[PDB]
């Protein structure tokens, strides 16, 4: 296998200056011409010509119009065509060639290919090569000429990059359109559409410059009454980069594409963004709320990169994080201004200290820089993406909204129309350092680690108060484990953002203020302080860390009351959580491990618990962060602490938790549930898509965690609650009416009446499938057995395969049966999948990856459908090379 290193860049031999593509697509075949107007660059030391080209069936292959032949001039091995220096000009010359693709067949939705009835490209990472010859790296920047041409009645709508210069008849009910793109251009950022497309359009002015940029947003017919709130979110999009940071669009239009087969979430070609149907198209009707953050975060992030990626691109995939890390922290800026809801970051924080924690204490861990790859399509991980918005908001943290933005715009300038690498982020980001240190020798070199050194810091607390002196300290250390990637680590540039709390009256003691800790340990020393203070730290989550706050749960109670960052008063209640389960898991397990016929239970703080009854009942109070304080944290943040975890006496640790603040709580939980209904289910907004309501669809959120707390607790006549919800005509309502049936014998009744509501719409019948999955059912695996047989059947579409699978394998009880049925299930999927669609099935390992941190038996359960996954002779590249850097083989 190919390894690429980080250190081993260098520059092209070649150049190619233009393509011209002639791309013309037939009923069995798709044939596509290309002249490349290339040259010898200044490093050329008179080596082979070797383009990539994969699985691609030659035709004909010229230079300056002379025909090559095979053997003697070139070689073709179905990966690279080889073409011998002794043929190879030493000037500007034509590279031509002719091959057939067949995007009919071509199943695992990179290059071109066929969904339903669309002909789409997908060409990042290495994606062009698998629709014709070239140098596939995105420093090789050129010009694109691209003629597409097929059969009138199937594809009436084409479409690629830059403007449509002429369209045009043929022969046989043929047509054709030319769209001519004469900015330089990585190749990664090509795209063909070709389909029966319907729209929505705008037309929005941009702010300083005044251009019309036309908006279009496409479809299959029948869902183009999906798109209205897609073109809501572009128009609010381009309006936050011209406010925040200025920025406006350059080009005269952009066209956004749903389709029903796609790898991910959405791809920022230039001018034609690509999205998986279920991150573009939504309505009240036929969508459960999720959808509508959904598609404003994947239309944003796409947009952002329109700068942060195009204009702006990358030396190489090395850097990928540059573009990714930076979008993704673009987005949620947006996101964050758009919802004005403290919930949105705090869902980011969520998901990074479960999902990306794990992965980083994973044999799979890198830095969001990583030094070496296989495979790309493995590349694109939470780390590099989540982690890197982390880095990325770190500089934010640091420089202040205006220095931030001027060391923003330096990047920008300074690296428009170019490619760029992490240091000249950095370097930006420096020269805003010097300005707001008043020092020309600050520096930000210490920085740079954050790209290089893998794994989690934990950041530690210790505090002093001399009553007398009216002084106060914080000393803090950080430490980051040693991991295969760095044997010793080094301090990291951790920006602690805090507060100082009066505990008598709530209230702040200091200004804003942000600790630099930039050794392994450092005494924060405050003065004229006048009580003793509760710390409150890392508002806002202002590094990717674990926290250990050595607070009390008294002391972290007051936090959760009376504290003013949201992100501290979740952490508080996180952290008396997370105690809480350590201490009860042991117990548990010390009663299993010695056979006990009795034994005693710590019990919940009850002072916690009253303390959640005072935020419940606050009407001042938000209610999407209501709906986290009475969630226990996620299952894969838990693992993280706690090593050989047994997942059944985890399992019976939640429950026990749960079953404790429901005894105290559940008739709060039921007048909430009761007194919310007004506003979280008001319909006056129904029947428009361009009214979405952030902080109504956190009151569904809460009504619907309560009323999952109360099924479970089998709350007096909470089935007729149930019922009543199977009617509302929300489908977040009606959904989790499905779901929290499941302790009830009318759940086959409501999974019938639902299947009924969400059939005929595939995205809504996809989130159906997902709720079944996800079902707290005792006969889950006969469940699985009939969507596979009666639904999925040998669909070959990614968003089917997920939805039926993923939900399930978070069921802690069932998934992690010590049978090991479930792991055989999955790994059985995994292998299926990949003879089709490699990418999806690495993704369908994700539950593998905690694979090491479960019990001694459950770890050799899984390591078994693992090693017989590595076993099968027919398996891709991406899954092999994945599953040999998870077993550490
Ligand atoms: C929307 C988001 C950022 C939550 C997840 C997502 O869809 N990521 C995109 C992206 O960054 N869009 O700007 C993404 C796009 C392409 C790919 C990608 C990489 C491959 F190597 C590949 F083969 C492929 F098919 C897709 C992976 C992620
Ligand atoms: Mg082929
Ligand atoms: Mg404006
Ligand atoms: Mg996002
Ligand atoms: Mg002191
Ligand atoms: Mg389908
Ligand atoms: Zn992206």
């Amino acid at each position: 296998p190919k390894i690429h290193y980080r250190k081993d860049y260098k520059p092209s031999g070649f150049i190619i200056n233009q393509v011209t593509l002639n791309i013309n697509i037939h009923d069995q075949e798709t044939i596509v011409r290309s002249v490349l107007d290339m040259d010898i660059s200044k490093h050329n030391v008179g080596e082979d010509l070797v383009f990539d080209g994969v699985g691609l069936k030659i035709n004909e292959i010229s230079i300056n119009n002379k025909k090559l032949v095979e053997g003697e001039e070139y070689t073709y091995d179905n990966e690279f065509l080889t073409i011998f220096s002794k043929f190879v000009p030493k000037s500007k010359f034509a590279f031509s060639s002719e091959v057939i693709i067949h995007p009919e067949t071509n199943y695992a939705l990179t290059g071109l290919y066929k969904s339903k009835n669309i002909i789409v490209s997908q060409c990042e990472a290495t994606g062009f090569r698998r629709i014709t010859f070239f140098i596939d790296r995105p420093d090789m920047m050129a010009k694109y000429d691209v003629t597409v041409t097929a059969d009138k009645e199937k594809y009436p709508v084409l479409l690629s990059n830059g403007d449509k210069v002429n369209e045009f008849e043929i022969p046989g009910g043929r047509h054709g359109a030319r769209f001519n793109d004469p900015p330089l251009k990585p190749c990664y950022l090509f795209a063909v559409v070709a389909g029966d497309l319907k729209h929505l359009s705008a037309t929005y002015i941009t702010k300083y410059t005044k251009k019309k940029v036309e908006l279009y947003v496409f479809s299959e017919e029948k869902y183009v009454s999906k798109l209205q709130w897609a073109l809501e979110c572009l128009k609010k999009s381009m309006a936050f980069d011209e406010d925040y940071f200025g920025l406006e669009y350059d080009l005269s239009r952009l066209n956004l594409v749903a389709v029903s087969d796609f790898n991910v979430g959405a791809m920022e070609n230039k001018g034609l963004n690509i999205f998986n149907a279920n991150s573009l198209l939504a309505s009240k009707k036929n969508s459960i709320d999720f959808s509508y953050a959904r598609i404003l975060t994947v239309v944003g992030h796409e947009y952002f990169h329109q700068y942060t990626g195009n204009r702006v691109t990358l030396r190489d995939w090395f850097q990928l994080t540059l573009k990714e890390g930076l979008t993704v922290h673009r987005e949620n800026l947006f996101s964050e201004e758009m919802t004005k809801t403290v919930t949105t970051r705090l869902s980011h924080v969520d998901l990074l200290r479960s999902v990306q924690f794990l992965e980083d204490s994973s044999p799979l861990s890198h830095p969001i820089r990583p030094e070496s790859y296989v495979s790309m399509e493995n590349f694109y991980t939470t780390t590099v993406y989540d982690k890197g918005s982390e880095v990325m908001r770190m500089y934010l943290t640091i420089l202040g909204e205006e220095y931030y933005k001027k060391g923003f715009d330096i990047y920008i300038k300074k690296n428009d129309g170019n490619t760029a690498t992490c240091e000249d982020f950095n370097y930006a980001m420096e020269q805003a350092y010097k300005m707001k240190k008043a020092d020309n020798s600050a520096n930000l070199n210490q920085y740079l680690l954050w790209f290089s050194q893998s794994g989690t810091p934990h950041v530690s607390f210790k505090y002093n108060y001399d009553a007398e002196k009216k002084q106060y300290s914080i000393h803090v250390n950080q430490y980051t484990k040693p991991d295969e990637n760095q044997k010793e680590k080094k301090p990291l540039f951790i920006p602690i953002s805090v507060g100082l709390i009066n505990p008598e009256n709530g209230k702040e003691m200091i200004s804003q203020t942000t600790l630099e800790l930039t050794k392994e340990s450092d005494t924060f020393v405050f003065n004229n302080i006048a009580v003793k203070p509760i710390p409150s730290l890392f508002r806002g989550f202002s590094a990717p860390v674990y926290i250990e706050d050595q607070l009390t749960d008294e002391e972290r109670i007051l936090l959760l009351k009376y504290d003013s960052d949201a992100f501290v008063r979740y952490n508080s209640c996180t952290n008396i959580y997370m105690k809480q389960i350590l201490m009860n898991y042991n117990e548990f397990l010390k009663a299993k491990n010695e056979k006990l016929e009795s034994f005693q239970l710590t019990p919940v703080n009850a002072q916690f618990i009253d303390a959640i009854k005072y935020l419940l009942e606050d009407p001042h109070a938000d209610a999407g962060f209501k709906s986290y304080i009475v969630s226990l944290p996620q299952d894969r943040y838990i693992i993280n602490f706690v090593s050989n975890l047994d997942t059944d006496v985890l399992a019976d640790t939640k429950e026990y938790i749960y079953k404790q603040i429901g005894d105290k709580l559940n008739d709060v939980y039921y007048k909430m549930f009761k007194s919310l209904e007004a506003k979280a289910d008001d319909l006056t907004y129904f029947n428009d898509e361009s009214h979405v309501d952030f902080d109504q669809m956190n009151m569904r959120t809460l009504r619907n965690t309560l009323l999952s707390l109360l099924s479970k607790a089998q709350y007096p006549n909470i089935l007729n609650e149930i019922i009543e919800h199977s009617k509302s005509p929300y489908p977040s309502n009606w959904l989790t009416s499905l779901s929290v049936s499941a302790y009830f014998d009318k759940y086959f009744e409501l999974y019938d009446k639902t299947y009924k509501l969400s059939k005929d719409d595939e995205l809504l019948l996809q989130e159906w499938l997902k709720t079944v999955s996800r079902s707290d059912r005792k006969d889950i695996y006969e469940i699985l057995k009939k969507l596979e047989n009666e639904v999925l059947k040998d669909s070959k579409n990614p968003n089917d395969i997920r939805a039926v699978y993923l939900p399930f394998t978070n069921n802690l009880r069932r998934f992690h049966d010590i049978s090991g049925k479930g792991y055989k299930l999955i790994a059985e999927v995994i292998t299926k999948t990949d003879k089709f669609n490699p990418m999806v099935a690495t993704q369908l390992c994700e539950p593998f990856k905690l694979w090491n941190k479960l019990d001694t038996k459950r770890q050799e359960l899984m390591l078994n459908e693992m090693n017989t996954m590595l076993q099968e002779p027919q398996i891709s590249n991406n899954l092999k090379e994945y599953l040999l850097r998870l077993t550490n083989k």
